């Protein structure tokens, strides 16, 4: 079985990894196996001074928060937003463009992402005024507990994979984990993608330049929403699990609202629901636009991935007439 785990993860700077069965092989330890491989694949232990036992004891532990009965926003999503991030910043276009402390930053961010999450959106915890929502004003509810949960969890017994970063290398991680995490709330999507339009518009060559700090982290933002948002430019027997998935959690939020005696949330009606329908307008409004334009950053790079998405798009489509 270790054997056969080891087989699965020689494809880790691959898109379209076997996430699920990688899930199974290691004994529900996605995000903590991935998590070690990439860490090796780019010398972060050395880089940075982490203790293998440290790092293993916050991966476990950090896993452990991610909620076992929750069909999407569980530990498996977060390897796959981990891996995901992975590969997008070994693009070409983005060869020696970020320090390690950003790469750090930016995969540590993306296995943090959704921690803790209950399988509810921002929206049905502010409205059935939840403890979360009530000790976050309202405001990136999830994505804010999200941060807290996996920065508390540093401070368990040998669980500070950080311990020998100096003390500006921390402030300047912590900041940049906050500023891609909170970019993940889906509230935010609008503003992030025009401004990664501008971007795009206003690019300059030679591999991208990004001199700008202000300009790096935007493009950290966007990665990582991309990877959040990348279930549906994978091969398709992984994007229909992942559908199967966030489906069964919309219509478990669905059945609370309904039992409350509150209005159904769009697409979380189990009795009155297109599933094929909702993934074209999901592709056509959210998820192709911003793949479009992180295309064009990358250019030509990401034109598979592009394809995948087009192809998947048009199955979708297919099945409705
Ligand atoms: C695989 O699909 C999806 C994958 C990921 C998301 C994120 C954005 N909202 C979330 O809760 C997570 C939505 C999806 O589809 C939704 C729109 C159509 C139905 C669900
Ligand atoms: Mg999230
Ligand atoms: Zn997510």
């Amino acid at each position: 079985q270790e054997d056969v785990l080891a087989k699965e993860l020689e494809d880790v700077n691959k898109w379209g990894l076997h996430v699920f069965r990688i899930a199974e092989l290691s004994g529900n330890r996605p995000l903590t196996v991935i998590m070690h491989t990439i860490f090796q694949e780019r010398d972060l232990l050395k880089t940075f001074k982490i203790p293998v036992d440290t790092l293993i004891t916050y991966l476990m532990t950090l896993e452990d928060h991610y909620h076992a009965d929750v069909a999407y926003h569980n530990n498996i999503h977060a390897a796959d937003v981990v891996q995901s991030t992975h590969v997008l910043l070994s693009t070409p276009a983005l060869e020696a463009v970020f320090t390690d402390l950003e790469i750090l930053a930016a995969i540590f961010a993306s296995a943090i992402h959704d921690v803790d999450h209950p399988g509810v959106s921002n929206q049905f915890l502010i409205n059935t005024n939840s403890e979360l929502a009530l000790m976050y004003n309202d405001s990136s509810v999830l994505e804010n507990h999200h941060l807290a949960v996996g920065f508390k969890l540093l401070q368990e017994e040998n669980c500070d994979i950080f311990q020998n970063l100096t003390k500006k290398q921390r402030q300047s991680l912590r900041k940049m984990v906050i500023d891609i995490v909170l970019a993940t709330d889906m509230s935010k999507h609008m503003n992030l993608l025009a401004d990664l339009k501008t971007m795009v518009e206003t690019k300059k060559v030679t591999v991208l330049l990004l001199d700008n700090y202000s300009d790096r982290i935007q493009v950290l933002q966007n990665m990582v929403h991309c990877a959040d948002l990348s279930n549906p430019t994978k091969p398709l027997q992984l994007y229909r699990q992942w559908t199967d998935r966030i489906m069964e959690e919309f219509f478990r939020q669905g059945d609370r609202e309904r039992e409350r005696g509150m209005e159904i949330s769009p697409m979380c009606d189990k009795h009155n629901a297109s599933v094929e329908k909702s993934q074209v307008g999901f592709i056509d409004y959210i998820v192709h636009p911003l793949w479009e334009t992180w295309a064009d950053l990358v250019h030509p790079d990401a034109q598979d991935i592009l394809d995948t998405l087009e192809d998947n798009r048009e199955w979708y489509q297919s099945t409705i007439p």
